[PDB]
């Protein structure tokens, strides 16, 4: 019945439990990232996604995927190519795509 939330909740949990999710668990802090909030204008992280999900913001699959996609693209825009974050972004992205295909949110 409440099917979309349950599906989105399962995917976000899997993504947050993945061994490469750790750079993305919290908002980037100004202190640790020179000039992030000048270059990345729509920041996103998995804690904020968890909140939005709880707050019933994800009324469409499109809104959820756009937010999760933003986590990865923000990462790749800012971090160096062979940095551990960039490697994490693409591994987690690959896992994201695998799971949203398995749930038929893309098909
Ligand atoms: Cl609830």
């Amino acid at each position: 019945p409440d099917q979309l939330y349950s599906t989105l909740k399962s995917i976000l949990q899997q993504v947050k439990s993945h061994q490469s999710a750790w750079p993305f668990m919290e908002p980037v802090k100004r202190t640790e990232a020179p000039g992030y909030y000048e270059v990345i204008r729509f920041p996103m992280d998995l804690k904020t996604m968890s909140e939005r999900l709880k707050n019933r913001y994800y009324v469409s699959k499109k809104l959820f995927m756009a937010d999760l996609q933003r986590v990865f693209t923000n990462c790749k825009e800012y971090n160096p190519p062979e940095s551990e974050y960039y490697k994490c972004a693409n591994i987690l992205e690959k896992f994201f795509f695998s799971k949203i295909k398995e749930a038929g949110l893309i098909d």
